């Protein structure tokens, strides 16, 4: 099917200011979107904020201010942060949006009409901080803010509380068999593979029904009322997950402001998501609850859920209270935006919990960005080596030349598959494997010596080098968006050849193309003092 490629991040609780976790989730979403735009596809990338619920409402009361004023303020901080991070998100959704609210009521009514919502009770544990229902197998003993003994989530360590309430219940138990069919029939639907196995095991063990409303008082009336029953509010998670459907149905103007909500998602050709980017903490909501609601409502299921891991700094938990911070905008101003994005995407795979340190960040910046990529770009554009400031016409290729050309020809296919898993780390590693091979080749051929000794041979070496850089840069462009433009400028690559699968082919830029102009002190990535 030809269709708008639809990629999403979670929508983030606005109980607190934005931080690395949010920036990372949205980065992954942004990169996936950027790559598909580079392939020439229509892309709609979504992010935003989750603004209802007890968690948020009680965060606002702690700051002694109105929930409307509080959410709007913090939502503005999330936007400012994402603007500063230089993402290419198509829309920023807020669950306070009135059009979103209409979609929630619409979905709720669909589930009710389908017979999958009934009036029951939940008597059990709840984590307000995770807005999550827990069974007694998932709590243990712990300590609250005071120091008193209490119960806490095994999953997250936050304080749990006992809830006994007459609630509207969704028949999640009735979807066990169909969810299992879905997971089996689509073995690529959850990534990485071990989290897919985690989900299957959980659903195999059995599913209870899920409380999809709460009494209005306990949410401090900060939620969407249940259609036909003003005494109840919709479960913040059913509300939240619906953002993906809302987003798929919003027409957005040039400025990024929402202007219209269509009736039928087919109208905008986005739904269902091709990739839901999420953190491991919220897997069950997306891989169990979400598809169950969609199945009930007769809506199509997402194609892929990708769940990444948690971050630490110097092998310690990131926390303002513990005295170990990681401000992304600060580190970006220190080391560069593209470089910081490279590091976060390179350093950790989705299977792992990543670890920043200034030491490791400087090693990759110097080692990979400067010594490997940057050094190569300067060499093939140098007036000392490339004396006519153009793309030369290659002479006959040696077997060594062709071994390199082969790697470059194969790179797009390989990087493509990795981006579609998606596994951004492996894609980056693949591109840099080819970059290391180009450097070895250049070291081997010594083009600086060829300038005087064998100009005809230099044409070949120089042409292959320029073309390897172009291709490696194109495939890295979703990761180093600003620097890829500088590189393409330096190579003098026309705009048209900077996107499209056509330009994945070796030899897309013709000989005689003139390099862009030099600058007296310019350099792509500057080496940082080794500390
Ligand atoms: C449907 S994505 C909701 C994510 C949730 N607000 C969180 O921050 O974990």
């Amino acid at each position: 099917v030809e269709k708008v490629f639809f990629v999403t991040s979670p929508i983030y609780y606005v109980n607190a200011a934005p931080h690395i976790g949010h920036v990372y989730s949205t980065l992954i979403t942004d990169v996936i979107g950027r790559y598909h735009r580079v392939k020439g596809e229509r892309v709609f990338a979504l992010t935003g904020t989750d603004e209802h619920g007890q968690k948020v409402a009680e965060a606002a009361k702690q700051k002694q201010v109105s929930p409307y004023d509080f959410t709007t303020a913090v939502a503005g901080e999330f936007k400012k942060c994402f603007e500063q991070m230089d993402y290419s998100i198509d829309y920023f959704i807020r669950t306070t949006n009135e059009q979103h609210k209409a979609v929630v009521k619409e979905l709720w009514t669909k589930l009710e009409q389908k017979g999958d919502i009934y009036l029951g009770r939940y008597e059990g544990w709840y984590s307000i901080s995770d807005e999550s229902f827990l069974t007694p197998q998932n709590i243990t003993d712990g300590v609250d803010k005071d120091g008193n003994p209490c119960k806490v989530s095994l999953e997250s360590g936050h304080v749990v509380t006992w809830v006994s309430e007459e609630n509207y219940m969704f028949r999640l138990s009735a979807f066990r068999e169909r969810l299992l069919e879905w997971y089996h029939a689509n073995p690529g639907c959850i990534v990485p593979e071990f989290r897919r196995r985690e989900v299957i095991r959980a659903v195999e063990k059995g599913l209870p029904d899920l409380s999809v409303s709460r009494a209005r008082a306990t949410l401090h009336n900060w939620a969407i009322p249940v259609p036909g029953n003003p005494d109840h509010c919709v479960y913040v998670w059913l509300d939240a997950l619906t953002n993906y459907l809302t987003g798929s149905r919003l027409r957005v103007d040039e400025s990024g402001k929402e202007v219209s909500l269509v009736d039928d998602f087919n109208e905008l050709e986005r739904f269902p998501a091709d990739v839901h980017v999420i953190g491991k903490d919220i897997l069950k909501f997306h891989a169990i609850y979400w598809p169950a609601f969609l199945l009930s409502a007769g809506l199509p299921l997402p194609k892929k859920i990708v769940a990444h891991g948690w971050w630490t700094k110097d092998r310690k938990k990131i926390s303002k209270s513990l005295g170990n911070v990681f401000d992304p905008v600060e580190k970006a101003e220190e080391f560069g935006y593209d470089a910081l994005k490279y590091f976060l995407l390179r350093e950790s795979g989705f299977s792992d919990d990543g670890d920043y340190s200034d030491k490791n960040m400087i090693a990759r910046l110097n080692g990979e960005l400067a010594d490997t990529l940057g050094n190569l770009v300067m060499r093939c554009t140098s007036a000392k080596i490339n004396v006519n400031g153009e793309w030369p016409s290659p002479a006959a290729y040696t077997e060594e030349d062709e071994s390199l050309i082969q790697l470059i020809k194969d790179l797009p296919g390989t990087a493509d598959h990795y981006y579609l898993i998606p596994d951004i780390q492996k894609a980056i590693i693949a591109v840099f494997d080819v970059l290391r091979a180009i450097n070895a080749y250049v070291t081997d051929m010594a083009p600086w010596k060829l300038v005087k000794t064998d100009p005809e041979r230099l044409r070949t070496v120089l042409y292959i080098t320029l073309e390897g850089v172009r291709v490696t840069t194109l495939l890295l462009s979703p990761i180093l968006p600003r620097k890829s433009v500088v590189i393409f400028d330096m190579l003098g690559v026309p705009e048209v050849h900077r996107k499209g699968i056509e330009n994945f082919e070796f030899g897309a830029v013709p000989p005689g193309t003139r390099l862009g102009p030099a600058v007296e002190g310019e350099v792509l990535f500057s080496k940082r003092s080794t500390e």
